[PDB]
């Protein structure tokens, strides 16, 4: 049987008026905060991020400084828009090399580094859309084979960040059938009738934490307390946390987002209970 981990991911990027990315990881609530989002990339050779307006100029300095504290951090790609696509084989291996060359381990000439010699941690599959054509797939696996325990590079978090369903869409669902990621999201905050927080999740959280033994399984929780899905503190201590450990593969909780969190300490609490 699982059990607490300690370990808490949160999202940032997504609105400049919740601080630096420095600020996040010097709360010292967060194991793992995830940068969002690469929201453009496919067969065409176009890439572009997104972190809604935050000032890119100390980003790079600002990932070292949360390295340095033991917070490694993360790059989520895709996002809620419906600018990327992974079409094939080619297009996978395009945006592998465009990751590697723009925030990890990777140098070309011709491809500028929007964090400097920032070394970033992991990759985060963030795919609302795709279709079956998508070859997500080829992409983890490549990212797979650069995290590196025992040689010349770093370790390489590679995790999806999934809606409650199961069993996920196509083109998720091809990706994780390489059986290499690291940890999934499961998102129990979205309305999705019949599986979110007011009722479903317990069911969907056993068919998706069974099927992937080798991957460690996080809840994904709102800190917008506004939110129809958001769960009290006591609810998550006595409900949501005890029920989630319950399966030997529970890796912890995942926060959307710093923002929120920042207006409401969520996690202030809630670091504790997973
Ligand atoms: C694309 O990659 C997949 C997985 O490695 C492989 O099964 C498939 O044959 C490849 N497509 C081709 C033939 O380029
Ligand atoms: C949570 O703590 C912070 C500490 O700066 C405080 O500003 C904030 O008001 C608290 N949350 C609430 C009750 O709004």
């Amino acid at each position: 049987a699982g059990g607490k981990t300690g370990q808490v991911t949160v999202f940032w990027g997504r609105n400049k008026a919740e601080g630096s990315l420095r600020e996040a990881c010097d709360s010292g609530m967060y194991t793992m905060v995830t940068m969002s989002f690469l929201d453009v990339f496919g067969a065409n050779g176009k890439y572009h991020l997104d972190l809604s307006g935050h000032d890119l100029s100390s980003v790079g300095a600002d990932i070292k400084h949360c390295q340095s504290k033991g917070v490694p951090v993360s790059l989520s790609i895709g996002g809620y828009g419906t600018g990327y696509s992974l079409p094939s084989n080619r297009s996978a291996l395009d945006l592998f090399d465009h990751l590697w060359n723009s925030y990890f381990g990777g140098s070309k000439p011709s491809v500028p580094r929007p964090f400097g010699d920032a070394w970033l941690d992991g990759v985060d599959l963030f795919l609302e859309h795709g279709t079956p054509a998508d070859r997500y797939d080829v992409l983890a696996l490549e990212l797979a084979k650069h995290n590196i325990r025992g040689g010349p590079g770093k370790p390489l978090h590679l995790t999806a960040t999934v809606r409650c369903g199961y069993p996920p869409a196509a083109h998720v669902g091809r990706a994780l059938a390489t059986g290499i990621f690291e940890r999934v999201h499961v998102r129990t905050y979205e309305s999705d009738k019949w599986c979110n927080q007011n009722l479903g999740w317990e069911g969907s959280w056993d068919k998706w934490t069974a099927a992937y033994p080798a991957t460690r399984f996080y809840v994904g929780l709102t800190a917008d307390d506004k939110s129809h899905q958001w769960v009290h503190p006591k609810n998550v201590y006595y409900g949501v946390a005890p029920v989630a450990q319950k399966k030997d593969n529970y890796g912890g909780i995942m926060l959307w987002d710093r923002y929120f969190d920042k207006q409401t300490n969520y996690s202030s609490l809630i670091k504790y209970y997973a």
